[PDB]
C-alpha cells in the first residue's frame, strides 16, 4: 500500500510533543520550559530504508523551544526540574565530609553523571585541592553561603556578604562561575532569592531529599529515594558513608527506571532527554 516515507508522515502526529512553557507553580515555584519535538522525516527516512519498514524506534525529531523561559519568570526559587522531562538532577551540599569526595566522584564518573557541588565558600577557603578536586573531575560547582547561617533570618547585608565572599572565594579556586546557589538548610526568604538573582545566581531548592546526614543505612537511603522520585526531581546528598555506600547502585536503579541523571545546569536545560 503505502511506501515507507508515507508510513512515516502517517505516523508524524503520532509522535509529535509540544513544548511546555516555563512558569511559576502556586506550590512548586519556578519551573522550566521543555522543548516539544516533531518528526525529521529525512533522517527518519534515512535510518529506516535499509530495512525497508516502518520502526518507532528508528524515528528522529527536530526540537521545538518553548515561548517562555526559565529566565523569564520573576525571582523564585527552583524546587524542580519540568514534571515530563525524564530527568533527574543530583545535588551535592559541601561543608564537611572530605573523605566521601574522591569516591563520590569516582562513582559519578563510572557512570558518566554529573552532580552539582554547591560549595560552602569557608569550606573552599580551607580545603581548597578538594575544591580543586571536584571541579578536575569536570564536575560544576555552586554556591552554599560562607558560613552556613540561617539565611532566612540574617540580614540583607549579612545575605550579600555571605553570597559574595563564597562567589569570590569559588571563583578564585576553580575558575568557574556560579550559576547555581543553595540555602543552608532550605531556609530562605523572598530577599534571599532576589540578592541571589542580583548576583545572577538561581536559588535551588529539592524535591527529594536524603535525609543522609543522618546516617541512614545504605539501603534505606535508596528505598527512600526511589519511593519518591519522579520526573525532574532533584536529589539533595551531601558527602557521607550513607550516601557513598548507596550511590553506585542508586544511579543503577534511576537509569533502569528511564531517568537520565545529570547536574542542576543539566537538569533545567529545554533540551529533550
Amino acid at each position: 500500500q503505502d511506501n515507507l516515507y508515507e508510513e512515516i508522515q502517517k505516523h508524524a502526529k503520532q509522535y509529535e510533543i509540544a513544548p511546555q512553557n516555563a512558569m511559576i507553580d502556586k506550590i512548586w515555584k519556578a519551573t522550566p520550559g521543555y522543548n516539544g519535538r516533531q518528526v525529521d522525516m529525512e533522517a527518519s527516512y534515512n535510518n529506516m530504508k535499509k530495512l525497508k519498514k516502518f520502526d518507532q524506534k528508528h524515528l528522529e525529531f527536530k526540537e521545538v523551544s518553548p515561548s517562555v523561559h526559565l529566565e523569564d519568570l520573576s525571582p523564585a526559587p527552583i524546587y524542580r526540574g519540568h514534571p515530563n522531562k525524564k530527568m533527574v538532577g543530583l545535588t551535592i551540599d559541601v561543608a564537611w565530609g572530605n573523605e566521601y569526595l574522591p569516591r563520590i566522584l569516582e562513582i559519578l564518573k563510572k557512570h558518566d553523571v554529573k552532580a552539582t557541588f554547591f560549595l560552602e565558600g569557608r569550606w573552599v577557603k580551607e580545603n581548597l585541592r578538594f575544591a580543586k578536586m571536584i571541579v578536575d573531575a569536570n564536575q560544576e560547582v555552586g554556591n552554599h553561603s560562607y558560613t552556613h547561617p540561617n539565611m532566612k533570618t540574617l540580614s540583607s547585608d549579612e545575605i550579600r556578604d555571605q553570597l559574595q565572599k563564597t562567589n569570590r572565594m569559588i571563583e578564585a579556586a576553580t575558575n568557574q562561575k556560579v550559576r547555581w546557589f543553595a540555602p543552608p538548610s532550605g531556609s530562605f526568604r523572598d530577599e534571599v532569592v532576589k540578592i541571589a538573582d542580583d548576583f545572577q545566581m538561581g536559588t535551588i531548592m529539592w524535591t527529594v531529599d536524603t535525609i543522609d546526614w543522618k546516617r541512614p543505612e545504605p539501603d534505606v537511603l535508596l528505598q527512600r529515594v526511589m519511593r519518591k522520585i519522579h520526573p525532574g526531581a532533584i536529589v539533595l546528598m551531601h558527602p557521607t558513608s550513607s550516601t557513598t555506600e548507596a550511590l553506585d547502585t542508586m544511579i543503577t536503579k534511576l537509569k533502569e527506571q528511564g531517568y537520565k541523571v545529570g547536574n542542576i545546569t543539566e537538569l533545567l536545560d529545554e533540551k529533550r532527554v
